[PDB]
């Protein structure tokens, strides 16, 4: 597996239900990766059942480590996020040195990977969450990129839920990233949004889309890769 | 830049402090790795810069462990950026680190700098209340920070005694688990022997506030460790 060739992914939540012909398709899109996620309150039964779900197909499934409790086993990669502007040392790396106080065995057993999250988006859950200074001028968020890239992340993750981020933010950042892998998330819905940050970000992230209208969301891939 | 991975003996130095007459330069030519400007409390941008204008001249590198933004002066040939990964304040973890992304981005880049993953295990000195360090910690808790200092990247991972003489046991046990990054050990190291014996474990030592109670004794473990 190597992110520094992806192009796009799809972020599932094992917290919402998607009829499994959506799951199906999705898996068989073209996309360069399925991440389960969830950002909060989500049990280990749902991402064991999900899990279950996308094995047989081809494409890389990948857990993103949310919380101990939801860690399952199975996974092709796992993403343990780091939130860098978090108020909170736990979201850096306090509830990641729990983890490996408890699972540091099966912690060896399997390709994990560091994500530099930078949360833009000052009113979704994950900024309340982590109690981030969400709310960040570009000179910001390029400084947190740096950090990311002095720490050597293999992925920046630059976080703006719901909502479009700034374009101008993700041109920079992409900037100043020479060695990590930049992820953009945050309100791409469609292939015309899709394109627009692809420009910029060297992988798109598109999530919440796939609920709100499937079919619409399906595009962002080949929009991106056609 | 200069491989630590090749290291074994490096001395820190307080620039808030003078060694009486030629003593620097023996310290400087004297087998050791590397001389490191590092400093309590506070340090202070014009003792730094008597150290660095002093050491330069040597050929060992001479790094500047920077504990402070307003004592970052350029001329070293490293610079050591650390995250107090046990600290309950997130400044000390990436919140220094970003701001000096963010005032001093341009001389960031014109820098060899490294991270240093720094673990606090001495609950009662300076450097835990200083960082807010959980500094009261068993040989697990100190293995599995070091397991985060990896995931996280991290070039080294600083297990740090101070004053005193740190469990030769948790030095083992964290060696052991570190597979690709180095371990400094500093704490108490102020003979040749109690110098030999961490060498055994730890990738390098670092020998500190030794060179200032007894010079001639302090020297003796450059060739105790090599
Ligand atoms: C347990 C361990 C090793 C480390 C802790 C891991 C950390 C720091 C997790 C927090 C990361 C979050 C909440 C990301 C946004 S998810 P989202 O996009 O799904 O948000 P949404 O559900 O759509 O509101
Ligand atoms: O929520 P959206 O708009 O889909 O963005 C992806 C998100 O889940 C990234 O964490």
């Amino acid at each position: 597996y190597d992110v520094t060739e992806w192009k796009h992914v799809f972020k599932l939540d094992p917290n919402k239900d998607l009829p499994d012909e959506q799951l199906e398709i999705l898996c068989e899109s073209g996309t360069d990766a399925v991440i389960i996620g969830g950002s909060d309150g989500v049990t280990e039964d749902n991402v064991l059942r999900m899990m279950s779900k996308v094995r047989r197909f081809l494409v890389p499934c990948v857990l993103e480590v949310s919380a101990i409790e939801a860690i399952v086993p199975g996974f092709d990669l796992y993403f343990i996020p780091s939130v860098l502007n978090s108020k909170n040392a736990d979201w850096i790396v306090g509830m990641h040195q729990k983890a490996m106080k408890e699972y540091g065995e099966l912690m060896s057993m399997e390709e994990i990977v560091a994500e530099g999250y930078c949360i833009a988006n000052p009113d979704c859950k994950a900024a309340a969450l982590t109690e981030a200074d969400a709310d960040l001028n570009m000179d910001d968020i390029v400084a947190y990129a740096r950090v990311s890239e002095l720490l050597q992340l293999p992925i920046f993750y630059l976080e703006y839920s719901g909502v479009l981020g700034d374009i101008e933010a993700v041109k920079k950042t992409k900037a100043v990233l020479e060695t990590s892998t930049l992820f953009y998330g945050g309100g791409i819905k469609d292939a015309e949004t899709a394109k627009q940050y692809a420009e910029h970000a060297d992988v798109i992230v598109v999530g919440n889309a796939v609920y709100e209208d499937f079919d619409r969301a399906l595009k962002t891939v080949a929009a991106v890769k056609g």
